[PDB]
Formats: C-alpha cells, structure tokens, sequence
C-alpha cells in the first residue's frame, strides 16, 4: 500500500500537468476568498481543499493509505459543487478533472 500510494502520487501528479491544466487550474491552490470577493466561502466551506494542499500532505506522508488521498480530493470537488450553482463555469472545470481523477484511481493496484 506503499504500492497504492504511489499510485495516488502519479494520480496527483497528472492532475498538476499540463495535460490537464486547461480545467485543473482553478484548483491548483486554496481559494483566496477574500481575493476572490467570495465573503460567504468559508461560511458555507467547513473544510477547504486544493491539490497544492493535497500535495503537501503526500510529501509530509500524512495520509496513511490511498482511501485517505481519495477522500481529500474528492472534497476538493464536493467544496466545488456545494458552493456554486450547477452550471457554472468552474463546475464545468470541476466535473472534467474529477473523471479524470476517478477513472484513474479506479485502477489501483490491489
Ligand atoms: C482561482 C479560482 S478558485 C475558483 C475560481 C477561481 C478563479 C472560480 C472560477 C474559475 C474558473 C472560471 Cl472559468 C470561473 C470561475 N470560481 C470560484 C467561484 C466564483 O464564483 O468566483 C468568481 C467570483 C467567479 C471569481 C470558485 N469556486 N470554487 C473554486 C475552486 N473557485
Ligand atoms: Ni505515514
Ligand atoms: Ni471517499
């Protein structure tokens, strides 16, 4: 599961590549709310995430198992979805790097 876990970090690091960059970058670090004007963002976001975030947290081998990993980037997108209409823009952003991110996990290593 150390296995498993370089799994995620290649699933990480594809996600931070230039491959994706053209819907990823909104989620490349933590949303700056102030900066944004998105006053309520923290009101309605209990836990932010973003993948620099993510990212530290693989290189200071704080999750203990892929489940783990998958948990954070999933609530980078779930914080997405929760805070903006459906049909927003960054959504659309949102729901494309997320299909890459699952199809991939989807093919952990055992
Ligand atoms: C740096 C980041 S982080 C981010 C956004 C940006 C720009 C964008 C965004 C990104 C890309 C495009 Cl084409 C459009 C918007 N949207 C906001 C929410 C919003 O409504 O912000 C505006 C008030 C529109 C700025 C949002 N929600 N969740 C996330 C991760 N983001
Ligand atoms: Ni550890
Ligand atoms: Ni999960």
């Amino acid at each position: 599961l150390s296995e498993q876990l370089k799994h995620c970090n290649g699933i990480l690091k594809e996600l931070l590549s230039k491959k994706h960059a053209a819907y990823a970058w909104p989620f490349y670090k933590p949303v700056d709310a102030s900066a944004l004007g998105l006053h309520d963002y923290h009101d309605i976001i209990k836990h932010p995430m973003d993948l620099s975030t993510v990212k530290r947290k693989m290189e200071n081998r704080d999750y203990r198992d892929a489940q783990e990993f998958a948990a954070d980037v999933r609530l980078m997108f779930s914080n997405c979805y929760k805070y903006n209409p459906p049909d927003h823009d960054v959504v659309a952003m949102a729901r494309k790097l997320q299909d890459v991110f699952e199809f991939r996990y989807a093919k952990m290593p055992d």
